[PDB]
């Protein structure tokens, strides 16, 4: 019944992350102003360049200028030295309202609660009961070691390090009818950005006892787990001008590290008509209520829209064997006690509320007991 | 045992899909002269604009303007009044040599079959023996709809379409110890671009009998299927211009529609190196060939690298109940048949030629005898 899994995760200044976090710094500030605005920003990040291109209607005055260098300067990116300077980089926009055509079949003229989905498309919801939070151990180690690098990074601990890391855990499980269990770590894969004058073997150290003895449990670490530390030997040229980034380039990491399933819509950058996000939340709500409700172990949620409806057009349940109950009556049971129309879920998880830059790095989800991560007490 | 699962598909010009074709273009334009260029074109479309961005190092002398209009015009816009004209549109271009510093951690003086994965990361195949292809229907028919599409207004049949589209499809499946079975069709969604002059009632009666029908077979569709047929109401403005694309933002469409897993990786503009394409493709070959060597009805198959290292980290398999062998003994017969290295990869699915445009519409997968989609004949 033994099995391996894996998932990565990436740091605040991973070229794509970059860019998820300028999108929702744009979003946040516009929703400051006006908690109705209509957003879809993406943002593209090369060698000295933010560009912002997408579609906004907005009653805000925001200075993207502004917006995008302070998000830059938050993460670290504030000298040439270290390949991006938030204070002498390019800011190039590509924002126009959002298309007339969208806004009449979507939201003019609509009840708020009967708004339509801002789009078609899949989204899933997922929870398993292997950590507190819900979320797999895998992912929930990954976001940890990038944090934990950024934590070293500006405490000064680590000096030499830089903000573009990633990190990969591959644990290895057991089962029991479905539901799954963490016995050990088995690889643990770190890469982060290096300034010029430190040696490798400075940094393999630091990263194994420093990084990974100061975030994974002892009891999963032994004489066989397989750690491949700064791989590429070298790592001095990172951030944008080592790879472009991108707005939605790290759904996964966004998300369940490859566990679960995802339906493609990115979140960064776009306000709750955007049912990529917001049915996507409230699909994690729905999961996460199924299990700490105890009606599961682990289990999947897919609901589905059309462009300019309301209700969604499907709504799905797996729960790996991990319930006594079918997915039939499990699937009642989520019709019963939620509504998913975007018009009802911004309501619920009260999402024209500025808070979308903190999501924009570390996952969506298991952290800081934003709305969606508050279990709904169900009745049947 | 019943249960509904949707998946969607897009048609050459939705923006996201335009940003696919074109870095797609520009990897098979350098591939044409150099087998062995590093590629990692990303592009950005936006109204009047195409930008590409990231890194090349390559022995082809390749025009960029020429290669990018020609696509656009491939795609099918061609004038102003369409919203995108290959003609008169912008095309920037940012792009840099490959990070020497990936490069040596990577290739630089490696044997081919021992190159290093190009990053880390984590890929997953699947297949299903619900089509002869191995895909789900959902996505198929999706897929369908959109070729669909695109033939009529290629055509002149339905000389108001643009080539922006979306399409979603609901099936109403039931089970068989982890095997599904297609019942009906239970929802269609079809979105397209459209001309100032056809009228909604003409659209949706030519959606329902030139498309639909032309598609999906009879015996699918009843007296309760649900058509959203132009649900917004109006889809003039489309394109880059109603929409900003990217490339790599349209992952499940390229691949399983919602089913199986994603690892999170894109893969247009990207050579056999970028083991998000490589082993994602390796994966699909080895799903489809327990499929077709009847070890099992449906498969998920993990891999994972870490960047500089040839071999993969962890191999995983999932039959949904849908074997007599355990997925460990499956592991066993995936090792004995197949070398995942990258170098190994190239080889056998002959990576290095020009065929990656073909890939980048209507799925990677289940078409046309790429070598991924030829099953391997398994010992055991
Ligand atoms: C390996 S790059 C993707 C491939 C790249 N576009 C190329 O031209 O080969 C993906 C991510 O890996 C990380 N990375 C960049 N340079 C690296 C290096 N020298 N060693 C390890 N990881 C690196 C950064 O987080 C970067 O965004
Ligand atoms: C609905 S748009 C995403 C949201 C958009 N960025 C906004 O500003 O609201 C996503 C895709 O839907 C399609 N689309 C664009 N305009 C549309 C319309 N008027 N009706 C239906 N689908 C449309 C295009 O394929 C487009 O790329
Ligand atoms: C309990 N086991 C054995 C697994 N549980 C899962 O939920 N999935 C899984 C993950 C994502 C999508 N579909 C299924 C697995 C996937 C693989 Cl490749 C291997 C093992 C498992
Ligand atoms: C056989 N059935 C009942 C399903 N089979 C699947 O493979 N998955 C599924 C799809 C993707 C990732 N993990 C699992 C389902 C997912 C949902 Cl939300 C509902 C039903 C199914
Ligand atoms: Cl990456
Ligand atoms: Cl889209």
């Amino acid at each position: 019944g033994t099995f391996l899994f894996t998932s990565e995760s990436v740091g605040e200044g991973h070229p794509d992350k970059i860019c998820d976090q300028i999108s929702d710094a744009v979003l946040d500030a516009h929703l400051q102003q006006d908690p109705d605005a209509k957003v879809a920003c993406e943002t593209v990040a090369k060698t000295g360049m933010i560009l912002l291109a997408g579609e906004i209607t907005s009653r805000a005055a925001v200075d993207y200028q502004k917006v995008v260098r302070e998000a830059v300067k938050h993460i670290g990116y504030d000298d040439s030295s270290k390949g991006f300077d938030y204070k002498t980089c390019n800011v190039l926009v590509a924002l126009e309202q959002q298309s007339p055509d969208i806004a009449q079949g979507v939201h003019l003229d609509r009840n708020e609660e009967d708004i339509g989905a801002g789009d078609q498309g899949l989204m899933f919801g997922y929870a398993t009961d292997e950590t507190e939070e819900c979320m797999p151990l895998t992912i929930v180690l990954a976001h940890k070691l990038n944090a934990k690098l950024a934590e070293l990074r500006r405490n000064g601990t680590l000096p030499w390090l830089r903000p573009d890391s990633k990190t990969q855990v591959t644990v290895q499980y057991m089962q029991d009818r479905g539901a799954v269990l963490p016995i050990r770590v088995h690889t643990i894969v770190i890469s982060v950005q290096h300034d010029e004058e430190v040696c490798l073997d400075e940094m393999r150290d630091a990263l194994k006892e420093k990084v990974i003895k100061a975030v994974v449990p002892a009891k999963y670490l032994d004489e066989d787990t397989i750690y491949h530390l700064q791989p590429s030997g070298r790592f001095v040229i990172g951030g944008p001008q080592g790879d472009a980034g991108l707005t939605g380039r790290k759904i996964i990491v966004d998300t369940y590290g490859g566990w679960g399933a995802h339906g493609g819509g990115a979140f960064s950058g776009k306000d709750y008509t955007k049912v990529d996000r917001s049915a996507a939340y409230a699909a994690r709500w729905v999961a996460k209520s199924l299990v700490k409700g105890g009606l599961c172990r682990r289990v999947l949620v897919q609901v589905s829209y059309a462009i300019g409806v309301s209700h969604p057009l499907s709504i799905s349940i797996f729960h790996y064997g991990t319930s006594q109950k079918s997915e039939r009556e499990l699937l009642e049971i989520v019709k019963k006690n939620f509504d998913l129309r975007p018009g009802v879920i911004v309501r619920d998880l009260d999402l024209k509320k500025p808070i979308y830059q903190r999501t924009a790095a570390y996952g969506h989800f298991g952290r800081d007991s934003f709305p969606w991560e508050v279990p709904k007490k169900l009745k049947y």
